[PDB]
């Protein structure tokens, strides 16, 4: 037994396990859009996923991460608030139980179907296991799901969900083209924060889209028929496996657009 999302293990008690959980720059955070101060010093993201190579797609437990290959720099995000080359390595996926919730960022205390997290690590730090013990050691790019037209791009992702649908599954997965999954426009909120996961390291330089992409029931549908629980247990939904919102405390959040 270890953290998870249900009555007993959830993210009100991740604390005890991980007390920096109630640190001073947790994630995630509700976007007050009238609080967020236009900086017209940001830069444009710079989103570079021309050359990127996927893998494989993983449940591990907690949500599926679908892995690149970040042993070059294939499919890199730069510019924005970033100094310097963060290198993808996997991207996941955080829903409800019900269309009326399960992103972990809120805008205006909305909640939205789901949340895209797109994770990359600075490139001065070597490796994915340094950089999250540094202040500016990821980037993720944060991206809203609602309900409504199919995302084309995405139904490769939703394919292949039957083959890993306990945790510890895992299948090959190829020549999957994450440009499919960015809306129109890269206008952006961001904020320095954490993993929002147990370990819940203060590394991540957080950059919200603030346009959401839109996908169908069918599609949300599917993800949430997934297992928490590994092949041959009591058969437990992945579902809800969102953390709430967290104290903004000493924080502003920047948008790059007026
Ligand atoms: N702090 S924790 O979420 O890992 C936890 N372990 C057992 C019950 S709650
Ligand atoms: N949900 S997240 O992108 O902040 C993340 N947490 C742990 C590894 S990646
Ligand atoms: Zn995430």
């Amino acid at each position: 037994h270890h953290w998870g999302y249900g009555k007993h293990n959830g993210p009100e008690h991740w604390h005890k396990d991980f007390p920096i959980a109630k640190g001073e720059r947790q994630s995630p955070v509700d976007i007050d859009t009238h609080t967020a101060k236009y900086d017209p010093s940001l830069k444009p993201l710079s989103v570079s996923y021309d050359q990127a190579t996927s893998l494989r797609i993983l449940n591990n437990g907690h949500a599926f991460n679908v892995e690149f290959d970040d042993s070059q720099d294939k499919a890199v995000l730069k510019g924005g608030p970033l100094d310097g080359t963060y290198r993808l390595i996997q991207f996941h996926f955080h829903w409800g139980s019900l269309d009326g919730q399960g992103s972990e960022h809120t805008v205006d205390k909305k909640k939205y179907a789901a949340e895209l997290h797109l994770v990359h690590w600075n490139t001065k730090y070597g490796d994915f296991g340094k950089a999250v013990q540094q202040p500016d050691g990821l980037a993720v790019l944060g991206i809203f799901l609602k309900v409504g037209s199919a995302k084309p791009g995405l139904q490769k992702v939703v394919d292949v969900l039957d083959s890993i649908k306990t945790k510890g599954k895992s299948a090959d997965f190829t020549n999957f083209d994450p440009r499919g999954l960015l809306p129109e426009s890269l206008d952006y909120w961001t904020y320095p924060g954490s993993l929002t996961t147990p370990p819940l390291l203060e590394c991540v330089t957080w950059i919200v889209l603030k346009e959401p992409i839109s996908v169908s029931s069918e599609q949300v549908l599917k993800f949430r028929k997934l297992n928490f629980n590994g092949e041959g247990e009591p058969e437990e939904l992945m579902v809800d496996n969102w953390r709430p919102a967290q104290p903004l405390k000493n924080r502003q959040i920047k948008a790059s657009f007026k």
